[PDB]
């Protein structure tokens, strides 16, 4: 079904060593379980907890991308559905560790991990920040050929030792019982307990060394057992059944189940892969079709058409070695991964890095580079890769160019960029292009004292995204246009623009660019004075961004909302907003943080409290002495009351 869980059905045969299910049935925090290829570990886990939620990790992982299908994971639950997956679509932070630990702090879910992957250390440091604390209802386990050196304290290291004999000699008649049981006792000779390896002579015929004993069963099987093997050992993902289908151009089904009747492939629910010890020994039978074989996959990822998808066709993009490949691809990550180029920087860095020299690579990096404040290797790059790239790449290399000059005060430079842009837009007549041309347009008058310029040019900004049809980006202009309405001093066309937004983000269950709108609606009823709606609608933005903990934009929630509701409302909600501007100014230190314990002061004076308790003034104003922010925020308090 869509949108669930991985739960890897377990092996048909399984003999487990019952103590060590205990072990990790009750055990305290983190259960490491640590073997070799096939020595039973993935099968032990599926064996302690079914109902587990399960990812199995893979090359490229962003340990943002992780948590995100993690809070993909909470959000289902119901748990964390507020607090954690829209916090993701908000930022990021270290605070994640202490979300998930609440995470299933509050669900008690049981969790395992398979394999281990790139960044571990980033893994490695969010292991060690759960295991301590033993939750009392969740739980990790995860499957490791190494010891992650996670300490032991609240960590149960599990060493698999294979099987024991009897049980062995049980695996055996468990599946051919009317097999003579002195030929088990040989099979111990050769396995010694490998359960993966026993299940591959069970289901063959026919003494060998170790590594011939499996090339020896190599040849054992068929023809389209090799060449299934020979080509799903170049992929490090598990892979659909059309996706394998469309793989050979042949039907892959009669060598899929034997080979998985042997152990050889395992399938983890709807995807096939083959096992780590299949992969490590049969990817050098065959190394000369991998071009072919790659971008035939490639093809099919891209008609998935979703952002891990998308991923997974840029990994194998590079293995085939084409930078044309690489030149049509990045043009559907301006149309579908250009709104989560901020969500995976990490994950989709190490696949631009690994074609440093591409020029369209390049340009990526340097947009990563740009978000990341490194302005000078960005502009630097985008030098680099000028000549290279094709027209329609030239307009978006100058409107970065453009933006890469409007973080340096540089409009000059940034006006003879964006104008070599006015006539590429208009030649190719491209949509996309078009679309970069007028956004950095907007964005290079609004820096500009000029607010008349950015008004025409989001216009025919959303008559381009009309016609594409993503939901996000149309709202964020109409958000924004009902900003520079604003600040021209025009109040009708402001409330009227943002209030469309909300229509648009209650349509689409957007809940990040609901309450943003929510923000924007009581902030505009401020202006006008309107002291009932201005004080609700920042109630519920201000909940939002609490619990979000974007305290930043949370503390001028409560800024404006402590002021106007005091008008003419009860003084005590504005008082709990101003004490909670105290919580998270004690906690972050921020300029308008502080403003509200003299907001407290303000509801201290007129609850009929003395200047001890209206001293609270000058215990905020010392604090608020450096920054000469405080003598403007002054005008709005005064005012009002
Ligand atoms: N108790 C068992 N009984 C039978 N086969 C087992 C048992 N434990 C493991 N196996 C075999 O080993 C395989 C699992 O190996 P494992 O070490 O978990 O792989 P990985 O962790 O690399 O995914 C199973 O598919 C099966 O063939």
């Amino acid at each position: 079904a869509p949108i669930e869980w991985e739960s890897s059905p377990r092996v048909e045969v399984f003999v487990g060593r019952k103590r060590e299910l205990s072990i990790i049935r009750n055990a305290k925090g983190v259960v490491v379980i640590y073997g070799i290829a096939g020595i039973g570990k993935t099968s032990l886990a599926a064996k302690a907890f079914p109902n587990a939620y399960w990812y199995n990790v893979t090359g490229l992982e962003d340990f943002k991308y992780f948590a995100w299908q993690l809070g993909l994971f909470l959000s289902s639950i119901g748990f964390e559905d507020l607090l954690e997956y829209l916090r993701g679509g908000g930022n990021n932070e270290n605070d994640i560790f202490k979300l998930i630990t609440e995470g299933i702090e509050k669900t008690g879910a049981i969790i395992i991990i398979d394999d281990f992957h790139k960044f571990q250390d980033e893994k490695v440091n969010y292991l060690l920040s759960y295991l301590a604390p033993r939750i009392k209802k969740g739980k990790v386990i995860i499957t490791t050929r190494i010891r992650p050196n996670l300490g032991n304290e609240g960590v149960t290291y599990v060493n698999l030792k294979g099987l024991n004999p009897e049980e062995a000699y049980s695996l055996a008649r468990e599946k051919e019982k009317s097999m003579t049981p002195e030929e088990f006792a040989k099979l111990y000779k050769l396995t010694f307990g490998h359960p993966l390896m026993l299940n591959l002579i069970l289901e063959s015929s026919e003494d060998t060394v170790f590594n011939f004993l499996f090339e020896e069963v190599y040849q054992m099987l068929n023809e389209e057992e090799k060449d299934l093997l020979s080509i799903l050992s170049l992929f490090d993902e598990p892979i659909e059944y059309e996706g394998i289908k469309f793989l050979y151009d042949r039907n892959p089904f009669v060598p899929l189940y034997s080979l998985m009747k042997k152990g050889l492939i395992e399938k983890k629910g709807e995807k096939y892969f083959v096992h780590d010890m299949v992969r490590e020994f049969v990817r050098e039978v065959s190394n000369q079709e991998e071009k072919e074989v790659y971008l035939r996959h490639v093809n099919f990822l891209l008609k998935s058409k979703t952002p891990i998808n998308f991923l997974r066709a840029f990994k194998y993009a590079i293995k085939v070695g084409s930078s044309e490949l690489i030149r049509n691809l990045v043009e559907l990550r301006v149309k579908e991964f250009y709104r989560i180029i901020v969500d995976f920087p990490r994950m989709y860095q190490r696949l631009l890095m690994e074609v440093e020299d591409n020029p369209y690579a390049k340009i990526e990096i340097a947009i990563i580079e740009v978000q990341r404040g490194l302005f000078e290797k960005a502009i630097k790059l985008l030098k680099e890769a000028e000549p290279y790239v094709d027209e329609f790449f030239k307009c978006e290399i100058y409107s970065w160019l453009a933006d890469a000059y409007m973080e340096l005060e540089n409009l000059e430079k940034a006006e003879r960029y964006l104008k070599k842009t006015k006539e590429i837009v208009e030649k190719i007549n491209d949509m996309y292009a078009w679309f970069s041309y007028y956004a950095e347009k907007t964005k290079y008058e609004y820096y500009k004292e000029n607010s008349r310029e950015a008004l025409k040019s989001a216009l025919k900004e959303l008559e381009i995204i009309r016609k594409i049809g993503d939901p996000e980006k149309e709202g964020l202009v109409l958000l924004h246009v009902g900003d520079i309405y604003l600040h021209m001093g025009n109040y009708e066309k402001g409330i009227s623009y943002y209030q469309e937004a909300l229509k648009m983000a209650k349509a689409y269950g957007i809940k990040f660019l609901e309450h943003i709108s929510y923000m924007e609606l009581a902030k505009g009823y401020y202006q006008l004075k309107l002291y009932e709606k201005a004080s609700e609608y920042s109630e519920k933005a201000a909940n939002y961004f609490l619990m979000i903990r974007n305290y930043r934009r949370a503390t001028d929630a409560m800024a404006y909302g402590s002021v106007s509701y005091i008008a003419t409302k009860n003084l005590e909600k504005a008082e709990k907003f101003a004490k909670e501007m105290i919580r998270i100014a004690q906690s972050t230190d921020y300029p308008l943080a502080w403003a509200g314990y003299i907001f407290l002061a303000a509801v201290d004076f007129l609850k009929g409290d003395d200047w001890r308790e209206d001293y609270n003034l000058g215990k905020a104003h010392l604090k608020e002495y450096p920054w000469l922010f405080e003598a403007v925020l002054d005008e709005l308090k005064k005012v009002f009351d």
